């Protein structure tokens, strides 16, 4: 019955309906016909739900990665540490492989009629892995500007944006030193764990205005960004092969694995993880379904707390099929346009870069743009082309959130496995 179930049917309904209010607002008017002042009004109520599992980001991560990293031996939490980070890499390799594939035989890029460099990008992520300061990483983020002194001198600073990785990195250390202490980091454990408990409490009550968000938030979108027709004419090849990786990946591939090594069935866990995975779908930021997915993770899904709590933290940043997928799809349809020759060397560059790259992704809406412009220029393609990608990455970006995801929980009813 629609007991259990009701906040999965709510949500499919939510989205659903989101779709239909927007393309009949669109086919009303769309932004002409309510404004600015109006279209804020219409699209406030995504925004308050992207705000509400936002807020509970920093909280919820720290505390889940202290008590997760705190509940393990140290060399069990290394070895569990271990398969996870080769999962990770494993998956995203696939996905970056998969994509790089169906980008050179469907050739979106047949039709020819439509920054930071990479080594600064890489000392960028390493400087984010290791903050300067735990209160400034809590909302802000190192980023390296450049200035024509005309040598190009890289400077960094200090922008928006919270440092996700840096807190995680840190909350896993200190998770580890209190198990160290051992009866002097008791009540430590005990207080981040009863802290984590009260933001799983307003996790549980957040997740129930989720639907409306999620309706409100996918309806603004397609009102906002009008001219589908001409959109899906344009670069329906590339939305086609982007989408097309994204399913093969998160229905075909990951449930393989999944199989593989868990006899279980992948598609169970699935409809365990839907919520999120909409939710996902809906926000398009893979921190800020994070808790949904913690939360149906451990509930819905037979995975333990403590190997929820610290790798689903950890693959919400690390982890990212969806991105590695679109920016190989992108960098080859690039190519395609420009008539560039993809040899062998520029392939397994696109890929490595990808891969390595996907993990400096903030898993934030429209994080992929900031990130394909490092890898063409790591492969020295043209850069101008990326306004086309920014044209459709409203939807695009929202399907690469909804794999990232599902890579992450798979991953952990994976090591479940290897636990039990
Ligand atoms: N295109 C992308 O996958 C960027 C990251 C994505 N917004 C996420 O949160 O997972
Ligand atoms: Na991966
Ligand atoms: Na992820
Ligand atoms: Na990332």
């Amino acid at each position: 019955c629609l007991r259990a179930n009701l906040l999965v049917l709510l949500t499919v309904v939510a989205v659903v309906a989101g779709v239909a209010l927007g393309l009949g607002v669109s086919g009303a008017g769309g932004a002409l016909a309510l404004g600015p002042e109006r279209l804020s009004a219409f699209v406030f109520p995504g925004e308050l739900l992207l705000r509400l599992l936002r807020m509970i980001i920093l909280p919820l991560v720290v505390c889940s990665l202290i008590g997760g990293a705190a509940s393990l031996d140290p060399g069990a939490l290394g070895r569990l540490g271990a398969w996870a980070l080769l999962f990770f890499l494993v998956t995203t390799l696939l996905a970056s492989a998969l994509g790089v594939g169906l980008a050179l035989a469907l050739q979106p890029g047949a039709a020819s009629a439509a920054s930071k460099e990479v080594l600064d990008s890489f000392l960028d992520l390493a400087r984010n892995i290791f903050p300067s300061n735990l209160v400034s990483a809590a909302f802000r983020s190192y980023s390296t500007t450049y200035e024509e002194r005309r040598v190009k001198v890289p400077v960094g600073q200090e922008v928006e944006g919270m440092n996700i990785l840096g807190l995680v990195v840190f909350a896993i250390v200190f998770g580890v030193a209190l198990r160290k202490l051992g009866p002097e980091g008791e009540l430590l454990i005990r207080f981040f764990n009863s802290f984590n408990e009260a933001t799983m409490v307003l996790v549980s009550w957040i997740m129930w205005y989720a639907p409306v968000g999620i309706m409100f938030l996918v309806a603004g979108k397609i009102v906002e960004m009008e001219d589908v027709g001409l959109l899906f004419a344009r670069l329906g090849k590339y939305i086609l092969c982007c989408l097309l990786g994204h399913a093969i990946h998160g229905l075909l591939v990951l449930p393989l694995i999944y199989f593989l090594f868990t006899r279980k069935n992948p598609y169970r866990f699935l409809w365990g993880i839907v919520t999120p995975l909409a939710t996902a779908f809906g926000t398009s930021s893979s921190s800020a379904t994070l808790p949904l997915m913690m939360k149906c993770v451990e509930e819905n899904n037979g995975v333990a707390k403590h190997i929820s709590r610290f790798i689903l933290p950890i693959g919400a940043t690390v982890n990212m099929d969806g991105a590695a997928l679109f920016q190989c799809v992108a960098a080859v349809f690039i190519a395609q346009l420009s008539q560039q020759s993809l040899d062998f060397v520029k392939i397994i560059t696109i890929l490595v870069t990808a891969t390595a790259s996907s993990v400096g992704a903030a898993g934030i809406p429209a994080g992929g743009v900031l990130t394909l412009a490092i890898i063409l220029e790591a492969v020295n393609l043209p850069v101008d082309h990326i306004s086309l990608i920014l044209a459709v990455d409203w939807l695009v970006d929202r399907s690469c959130t909804v794999l990232n995801v599902e890579g992450d929980a798979l991953g952990a009813g994976l090591l479940q496995n290897y636990v039990d």
